[PDB]
């Protein structure tokens, strides 16, 4: 019912299946023990449900390259078995799959660092070393170099990145190159560098193999490209000999958001649109397509002739063949949080993801059918007792799952409600489709006792967390509402509000009491306008000249924490700036090293760099953390029965969604 999404692309010289890329994405296994056989059967299985194009993560072509210290490299031919064993595992399965060829310039985590001139990066510790003309020239055929291994290792092509803010984009910007050089001043020396490490490629790989570029056709920071650069350099690279031109949005150091769940769905198609016709290549638009309809409308709407969807691959390798077969549904959708993703590549981890643990661990994780069935019983249907319930089930085991509330979901129902959070909606359609698919017998309005129901061979605690109830003098005070109240009971709150408790709920529920009104994560020109992007890419980076436009917000809030650090230091590391700056553009204020005296008539007493405060606020919400709840741990082990604990009534500390849903994958799996 897509039927633009699953029409061929004819390329001259070969057909992709379908108008799907898997966009690029560094895993982590590149430069892992086992990465080749696990990278291997992580890509396989998305090429046997239907993605047309595989890219690959980004690889260094030489050594100055790489992300970090031993990071993933192709510049040996002894790589080769490495690479063949990845992509013979996709054809065997009837796909495609590119390498993407990637030198991260000025924000590879190395002192060795190379860049188009000697400036520091704002998120990088290390001063590059202005590379030299003839170390250029090296450069540009060791990308030749490794688009040859590449070939021989049995790649369908090659993708050159040309965007992010990594080496060749930061050639064309006069925002990181000062170079007099003839690979700097005017335009044509700055496109230079990347129009020869393209045409120096396709020489090297003759006309029969796949070159994508990915353009960057929106910087989005400070003295970027213009939207004529951009399609001069388009036009440019056509000539060069790409195959397909790909988009790339915004820069790491850029300040405004490009793939957080706050960015609304198809955001950038708009982009990707107004180069239509200025090039004949076909054209793939990206970021944040998480969905059949979106990509499909996407196409049919004629934004681009190509639609990429990188993490919604992680989330579920089997997104097109359920679309494909009407089983939209069934799809486990990606809600963009990048906790298990991007925020652990970052760190140096292997990825994963929040809703589907699997990801990239298919092989060390195998779903095996069931070293025996058994009866059990779930307590509790948040993120864990669902990620258990239909995985266990899926194995063969009979489930019963239990929960007191009139719907699945657990505090994923407080979650979706948070502006900017509501692809969470998604997840609970996804398990409450799965508990049918799987045969899970749903139960719900049902608060289970030790007693109540425990005929079963086993029992799995997944009840969940306790707020934690301060123990503040005067804190029964009418002033003060929990984080469930003002969330989940809409409790009424005043103008004037303190928040009690930094960190991920505090967060949420100050982004929830300082709404302006409707959410930008819905409305792209809206988002556009909020964070200040020029909707005629005109302006250098796509800026806008009057800056960002984010709302006042209609209460004034005080955000308060003991610890002296930053607030918000905790919060996920790709995201935690954005919630950030958008708080305080609305106003909001945030203090550390705080100490709570009462709370009385007078508001809130509290003591400041050592100087007392009486802040005159209408509510105090408490946002400080959760410990587990635990009501049937002991009066189920106190009565001989066998009984496990995942999720929140096992650790409530850092335990959020990812681990709960890891866990309860994990023991189902086991079970
Ligand atoms: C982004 C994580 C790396 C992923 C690498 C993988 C490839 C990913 C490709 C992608 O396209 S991902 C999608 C697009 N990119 C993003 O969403 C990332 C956006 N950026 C971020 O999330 C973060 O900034 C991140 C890079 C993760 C972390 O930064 P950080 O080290 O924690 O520092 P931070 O907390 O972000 O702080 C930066 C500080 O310096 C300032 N700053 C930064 N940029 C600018 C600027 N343009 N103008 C002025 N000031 C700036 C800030 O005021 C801030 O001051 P402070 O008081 O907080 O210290 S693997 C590559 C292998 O070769
Ligand atoms: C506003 C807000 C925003 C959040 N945002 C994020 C985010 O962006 N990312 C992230 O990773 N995490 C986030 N979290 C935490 C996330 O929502 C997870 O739900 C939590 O980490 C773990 O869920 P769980 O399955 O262990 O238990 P829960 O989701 O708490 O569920 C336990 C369930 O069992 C039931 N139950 C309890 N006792 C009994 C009994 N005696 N009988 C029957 N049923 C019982 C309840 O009905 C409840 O639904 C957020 C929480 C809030 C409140
Ligand atoms: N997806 C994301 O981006 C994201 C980001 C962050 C967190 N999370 C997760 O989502 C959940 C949200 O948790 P949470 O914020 O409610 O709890 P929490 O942040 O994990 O911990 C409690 C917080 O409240 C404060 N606090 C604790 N005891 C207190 C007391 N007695 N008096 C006053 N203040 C106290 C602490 O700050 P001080 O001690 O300094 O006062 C601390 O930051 C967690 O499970 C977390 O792991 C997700
Ligand atoms: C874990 C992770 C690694 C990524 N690695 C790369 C990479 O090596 N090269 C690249 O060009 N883009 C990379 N990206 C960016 C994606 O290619 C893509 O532009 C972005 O995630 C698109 O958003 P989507 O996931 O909503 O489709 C990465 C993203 C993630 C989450
Ligand atoms: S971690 Fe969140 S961002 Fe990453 S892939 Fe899974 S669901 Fe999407
Ligand atoms: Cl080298
Ligand atoms: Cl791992
Ligand atoms: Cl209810």
């Amino acid at each position: 019912s897509y039927p633009s999404l699953f029409a061929p692309l004819d390329l001259g010289f070969t057909t992709l299946k379908n108008r799907v890329l898997m966009g690029s994405m560094h895993t982590g296994l590149e430069e892992y023990p086992d990465g080749a056989e696990r990278l291997a059967a992580f890509y396989a299985e998305r090429a046997r449900h239907g993605v047309a194009l595989i890219v690959s993560g980004g690889i260094a072509p030489d050594l100055t390259g790489v992300g970090m210290e031993g990071g993933a490299m192709l510049n040996d031919a002894s790589q080769i078995p490495h690479h063949r064993t990845i992509t013979e595992a996709v054809h065997q399965e009837g796909g495609k799959i590119a390498l993407q060829i990637l030198h991260t310039g000025r924000y590879s985590y190395q002192p060795h660092l190379v860049a188009p001139s000697a400036l520091q990066a704002p998120i990088n510790r290390f001063v590059p070393h202005e590379l030299s003309h003839e170390e250029i020239l090296q450069l540009i055929d060791n990308f030749a170099r490794c688009a040859q291994l590449a070939r021989e290792a049995g790649y369908d092509g090659v993708e050159v990145m040309g965007s992010e803010g990594y080496l060749i984009n930061e050639f064309l910007t006069l925002r990181t190159n000062q170079r007099s050089d003839q690979w700097g001043g005017d335009y044509r020396n700055r496109m230079r560098f990347a129009v020869e490490v393209v045409r120096a490629v396709r020489e090297r790989v003759g006309n029969d193999f796949i070159i994508i570029y990915r353009l960057s056709m929106l910087d989005l920071v400070e003295d970027g490209g213009t939207f004529a650069e951009t399609v001069e350099l388009a036009q440019a690279i056509e000539a060069a000999g790409a195959t397909i031109i790909n988009t790339g949005i915004g820069w790491h150091e850029a300040r405004i958001p490009t793939i957080a769940t706050p960015v609304p769905r198809g955001a950038f198609s708009w982009v990707t649109r107004k180069l239509k016709g200025h090039v004949s290549l076909p054209l793939v638009t990206t970021n944040r397509i998480n969905d059949p309809q979106v990509a499909d409308d996407i196409l049919s709407r004629g934004d681009a002739d190509m639609v990429s969807m990188a993490r919604p691959f992680l989330a579920d390798a089997e997104l097109l063949s359920k679309a494909q077969s009407g089983r939209a549904d069934e799809i486990n959708t990606c809600i963009g949080c990048n906790q298990a993703c991007l925020d652990q590549i970052f760190v140096g981890k292997v990825t994963s993801c929040l809703v589907n643990p699997r990801a990239c661990h298919e092989t060390k994780m195998p779903i095996l059918p069931a070293v025996q069935k058994k009866n059990l019983a779930v307590v509790g249907a948040g993120p864990a007792g669902l990620a258990f319930a239909i995985n266990a089930a899926a194995r063969g085991h009979q489930v019963t799952l239990f929960d007191a509330h009139s719907e699945i979901g657990g505090q994923f129902n407080i979650a979706k409600q948070i502006p900017g959070k509501e692809e969470f909606y998604e997840t609970l359609r996804y398990y409450r489709r799965m508990i049918e698919v799987t045969g899970v017998t749903l139960k719900l309005n049902h608060t289970v006792t030790a007693d109540q129901l425990q005929a079963f061979d086993e029992t799995i605690l997944a009840s969940g967390i306790v707020p934690r109830t301060p123990p503040i003098d005067g804190i029964d005070h009418p002033k003060v509402l929990s984080y469930l109240d003002v969330l989940r009971d809409k409790a009424p709150v005043g103008n004037k509000v303190a928040i009690i408790g930094c960190g991920g709920i505090g967060f949420d529920t100050a982004m929830y009491l300082s709404q302006p009104g409707e959410s930008t994560s819905q409305n792209i020109a809206g988002f556009c306008n909020e964070w200040g992007i020029d909707s005629s890419l005109q302006q250098a980076g796509g800026l806008s000249p009057q800056g960002m436009q984010i709302p006042r917000s209609p209460r004034q809030i005080v955000m308060l924490q003991r610890k002296a650090s930053k607030p918000g230091q905790g919060l996920g590391k790709t995201t935690g700036w954005i919630h950030r700056t958008t708080l305080l553009s609305r106003g909001v204020k945030m203090i550390p090293g705080v100490s709570y005296q009462k709370i009385d008539d007078d508001g809130l007493h509290v003591v400041i760099n050592g100087e007392t405060q009486v802040l005159a606020v209408d509510n105090v919400v408490i946002c400080a953390g959760q410990e587990p709840n635990r009501a049937l741990a002991q009066p189920l082990i106190d009565s001989g029965k066998t009984v496990h604990l995942i999720g929140g009534c096992d650790v409530a500390m850092e335990l959020d969604a990812r681990r709960a849903i890891a866990q309860g994958t994990r023991l189902a799996l086991e079970i």
